[PDB]
């Protein structure tokens, strides 16, 4: 949708996987801001492009999502969670990307480049956007996390 913007980012081991997703979701008119890197480096540092991501969904979060990849998801996600407003789910299977969004109200999916396949996360990316959060005692179990990060 026009109405918000999907940040997306990798450290040096999603570059191919980064570059199918922004594509992908572009096709489907999605606004896709790729923050990088554009080029490998075997050495650079997943925490630096977790929190350029982070950082723009901390902005807008009630509407803007992020996309972190690393080898296994665990750094980024670690990351993207120290960031106020942000709530970053792990996923590796389709079978809890639905879930992300329904339960956790997850703006930011962090996924792994090492021991998901590219099909598979395309399959979770799709269907992470297109779950909707479903509130009740979901909003409930939120609000407590953001209280926590606002008054602690
Ligand atoms: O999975 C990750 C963090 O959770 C990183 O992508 C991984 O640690 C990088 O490993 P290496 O420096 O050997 O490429």
């Amino acid at each position: 949708h026009m109405s918000f913007n999907i940040f997306i980012a990798s450290d040096h081991t999603g570059l191919t996987l980064k570059k199918i997703i922004s594509e992908h979701l572009k096709t489907k008119q999605f606004n896709v801001v790729d923050l990088g890197p554009n080029y490998f480096d075997a050495n650079d540092d997943y925490p630096d492009f977790a929190f350029l991501v982070a950082d723009k969904v901390k902005k807008n979060s009630d509407k803007d999502l992020g996309i972190l990849i690393c080898g296994t998801g665990v750094g980024v996600c670690m990351a993207a969670n120290k960031v106020k407003g942000v709530l970053a789910a792990l996923v590796v299977s389709e079978k809890t990307a639905a879930l992300a969004r329904q339960h956790d109200n997850a703006n930011v999916l962090c996924l792994s480049s090492r021991f998901v396949t590219d099909s598979e996360n395309i399959k979770i990316v799709d269907d992470f956007l297109k779950a909707n959060f479903e509130g009740g005692r979901h909003q409930r179990r939120i609000d407590k996390i953001i209280r926590y990060e606002k008054e602690t």
